[PDB]
């Protein structure tokens, strides 16, 4: 009926072996308890479509995550249940995402955390490209998961305004070869880092979608501000990510040589204590 693979063991399981502990999203996501082991997991319910080429597209995506167990920086999938109407996708529970951390913080996430985040997300994206030939296409804070153990992982969860699309994805310069590649995700990462480092959307004061898309195309990229004490290597990293000319934008292997990443690979940062200190903080 469905198989859950948890901790090297494959359990036969039915949809009723899952006890519902409530919703986590707002497609629908539930916190559930697998009755056989007691594990508390995250489960996404999606409607299946009548288009069997679209069902194939989404199962191909999940196939990738199912085979991404050897990447420490990609959220773990335990398996799926398929009915006529629905696909249930079961994952390790991560406590929250960087989008919800920002709203709880009401302000910036510190650089030492974003440094660790950056190492994890770049390595996850690189892994997806190198091992599975796959581009994420939707890098943004709501797809960056954090937990109590200090892990940071890439997922796909499903005035001022959000916009994460690279210029070449908004408006391809070559109509003959219109496909954006991995550098579009590099840009999205840059935008995500600026948003999380500042606590504010980088593109500000926008009336319409057409205005916002227009801003990305003609404005200078919004870099980290220079008055907030950000390290030179962090500013350089973000600026390299937010190169408008995609032909000049670094690929992942180049980003993995950047000083910012090298520094945060080996620096001890207690993300777990910070995360907990954040969740337990009683000053408003
Ligand atoms: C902001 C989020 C939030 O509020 N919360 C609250 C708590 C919740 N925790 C949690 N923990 C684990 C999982 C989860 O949500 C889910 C996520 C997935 C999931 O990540 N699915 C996938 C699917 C596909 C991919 C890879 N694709 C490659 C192709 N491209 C397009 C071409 C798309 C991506 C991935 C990836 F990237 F590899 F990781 C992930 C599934 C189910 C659930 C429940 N929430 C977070």
């Amino acid at each position: 009926t469905g198989y859950l693979t948890i901790g090297g063991q494959r359990y036969q399981a039915e949809i009723n072996d899952l006890e519902n502990l409530g919703e986590m999203g707002s497609g629908q996501v539930w916190k559930m308890r697998f009755r056989k082991t007691g594990h508390v997991i995250a489960v996404k319910q999606m409607r299946r479509s009548g288009n069997k080429e679209e069902n194939k597209r989404i199962l191909m995506d999940l196939d990738v995550v199912l085979k991404s167990h050897d990447c420490p920086y990609i959220v773990q999938c335990f398996g799926t249940f398929i009915t006529n109407t629905d696909v249930f996708i079961a994952m390790e529970l991560m406590g929250t995402c960087a989008e919800k951390l920002k709203k709880r913080m009401q302000g910036p996430i510190p650089e030492r955390i974003l440094g660790k985040m950056t190492v994890a997300i770049v390595k996850a994206l690189y892994y997806l490209k190198e091992k599975h030939g796959v581009i994420h296409r939707d890098v943004k804070p709501s797809n960056i998961l954090l937990d109590e153990r200090g892990q940071i992982k890439l997922c796909d969860f499903g005035a001022g305004c959000a916009a994460y699309m690279a210029p070449e994805r908004i408006d391809p310069p070559d109509p003959t070869k219109p496909d954006y590649d991995i550098r579009a995700d590099v840009w999205s990462l840059g935008i995500s880092l600026v948003e999380l480092a500042t606590g504010q959307f980088p593109y500000k004061n926008c009336k319409t979608d057409f205005e916002v898309l227009t801003k990305v195309l003609q404005e200078e990229p919004p870099l980290l501000p220079g008055h907030m004490g950000f390290s030179g290597d962090f500013q350089s990293f973000v600026k390299d990510c937010l190169t408008k000319d995609h032909r000049k934008r670094p690929k992942y292997n180049k980003l993995l040589e950047h000083s910012f990443i090298k520094r945060y690979e080996t620096l001890e940062v207690d993300v777990a204590s910070w995360f907990k200190d954040v969740m337990a903080k009683t000053e408003s």
